[PDB]
């Protein structure tokens, strides 16, 4: 079933997505000032635009001087960015091209690969193999990828939205006069023991301890697109800052685009400014206590389903402190 | 078989934490039941889709000697665990299965339910409430609530206008022109054929709003007035100088008093509720101005494939505007 690659396009056939992703500002922003400050390797260059949607990353890539820009796209809106590419003018050295990048031809290799591939967990989608297949078979050798790495992070936390909610059946009483407190155990089955991944934003102030980093992707090594089916991740360790209910882990993304200038790193952490990214959590089954010291530690894959391939697949094992190790599985809701 | 997935959706606690936290309906529900203590205290009754049962508490609070809750999910268990643990085990039997099938050992002096979905008729129980009228309510009985009136009105959608209006702004963001996408956005956005529900504001209202229903539940009759369609025409003039962009319907129910009668309306001029509004929109804008003559007929019907989906038929003029048709089903 080849046909699975069709129900993923047509998302990307529609306005809202697109809009969505134009509308997080620090995204584009980001996108649109590592694009400019790689204007040296950009000035006269030809550049592969991998999924172009509806062609704005082409159209930075134009305006920092490149020559040729070969934007591929693989669902049908790739209509409208030939339209807004005709309508500012650049038909001459903004071409689109239609179908996966998998199956393009191009007439000529490249000099730099612009794409933004990144789903929740960064990984959901399953982009990153074809923007690994287009960068070894089109990109010339010492060739500009932007953004060129990427970073994962994992940290415990204390979700006070969740904590509102599974509290909600408490405040019953005082409100209507009857007491549904004993539902508490109900609703953190129904909220808390799923196995699901939950994309969410969260405060600075839901975080337990320092942020671990426990992938590092970067994207120019030969070899990375076999370590993806393996799976992406490995172990962490952390003690947390204070008395709180752990409520299970976030995990966030970075990406870094190179200087010229400094590096531009755009982060979906929930110390900096949201994204439409959110952040994907993983909740346990019931809260835990934690206190100040107390050490968390355990292990942590990213990989895809068995069932649909861009679909993400997250295999946890974790020790709260002086507890026995617990495992948990989740799939992207 | 096609029953079993919807009762699986009041399964989780998510959709009882909203319609709970919704104060405006639980309130409304609360007071409409206090109201008539005098006609019940002492009386038996029957709560169709008790939920996690806070409405049959209501009524043992307001002094019914025997309330029988019937819920045919799961959550069923959950309204036998707060039964237990407000100890009105005595006075409140929490009996599963569907309401259609269940059997009580007697005749009730009163029905309470909250049935309304999205539009009114969304899930389509109001049908289960009628049947067990007929069955097992008692002549003079009570039915809480009674009645039900529909709405519709022309609306201006703010959200809407901004999420059109974006791809001119793209160009002052970020030095791209994507203007030529508008166009394209409208067919996404106001081409797709389904029900929005969305909330509104007073600013969005563009004309006065227009009775189109009116649903009185002891009606004999009215379960097979349901299948054929609940429905009328409507006319009405615009305010003043506004791009409208479709129609928004909503309802309201009343509930006898025993003292005046409560009214729980989901009109954007009233306090907020989670049914919002439900917005039916054009294939594209059309301005509008002062005294402009919007005109047509809507009827609310079960879908073809699925009886629980609401549809709705809308046949429309605006100004010199010829006839337009559209026919729309709730949200996916
Ligand atoms: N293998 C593949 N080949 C070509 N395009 C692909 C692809 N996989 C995903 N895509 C496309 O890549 C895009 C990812 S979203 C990025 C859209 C665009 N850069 C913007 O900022 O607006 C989508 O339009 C999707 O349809
Ligand atoms: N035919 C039928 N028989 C019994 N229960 C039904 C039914 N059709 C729907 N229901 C139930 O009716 C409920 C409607 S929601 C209202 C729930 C509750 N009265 C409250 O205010 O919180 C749902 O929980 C659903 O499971
Ligand atoms: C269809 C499923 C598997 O994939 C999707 C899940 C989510 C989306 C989506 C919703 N809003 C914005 C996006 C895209 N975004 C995450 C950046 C992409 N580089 C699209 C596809
Ligand atoms: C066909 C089914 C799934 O449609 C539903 C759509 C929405 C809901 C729902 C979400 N929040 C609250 C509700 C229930 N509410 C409308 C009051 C009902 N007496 C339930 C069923
Ligand atoms: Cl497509
Ligand atoms: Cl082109
Ligand atoms: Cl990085
Ligand atoms: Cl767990
Ligand atoms: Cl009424």
């Amino acid at each position: 079933k080849r046909e699975r690659d069709q129900l993923y396009y047509e998302c990307y056939s529609d306005v809202s997505v697109h809009e969505e992703m134009i509308a997080d500002r620090v995204r584009t922003d980001a996108y649109r000032l590592g694009i400019l400050r790689n204007w040296a390797a950009l000035r006269g260059k030809t550049v592969l635009d991998v999924g172009a949607g509806t062609g704005i990353l082409s159209i930075f890539c134009a305006q920092a001087g490149a020559r040729r820009v070969y934007a591929v796209e693989a669902s049908a809106i790739w209509q409208q960015a030939r339209e807004v590419v005709r309508f500012n003018g650049l038909e001459d050295r903004v071409h689109v091209l239609p179908g996966p990048v998998e199956t393009v031809e191009l007439p000529e290799q490249v000099d730099a690969i612009v794409s933004e591939w990144m789903g929740y967990g960064l990984l959901h989608e399953s982009m990153l193999s074809s923007v690994l297949h287009a960068r070894t078979k089109w990109l010339k050798e010492g060739g500009l990828l932007l953004p060129a790495s990427a970073e994962l992070f994992i940290v415990p936390i204390s979700d006070q939205m969740l904590e509102w909610r599974l509290g909600f059946w408490s405040q019953v009483k005082q409100h209507y006069g009857v007491d549904m407190s004993c539902l508490e155990g109900f609703a953190t089955r129904c909220l808390m023991g799923h196995s699901e991944i939950v994309v969410q934003g969260l405060s600075g102030e839901d975080v337990l301890a320092r942020p671990q980093r426990f992938a590092q992707l970067e994207l120019s090594r030969a070899g990375l697109e076999q370590e993806l089916e393996a799976g992406v991740g490995g172990r962490f360790r952390c003690s947390c800052y204070g008395s709180a209910p752990m409520h299970g882990f976030a995990i966030w993304f970075q990406v870094t685009f190179p200087g010229g200038e400094k590096p531009l790193v755009l982060s979906t952490s929930p110390f900096h400014p949201a994204t439409h990214w959110k952040q994907a959590l993983l909740y346990l089954n019931e809260p835990v206590q934690v206190e100040q010291d107390t050490d968390v530690s355990g292990e942590i894959t990213l990989l895809p389903s068995r069932d649909n391939p861009r679909r993400l697949r997250v295999l946890l094992r974790y020790k709260v402190g002086d507890q026995e190790e617990k495992t948990k599985d989740f799939a992207m809701e």
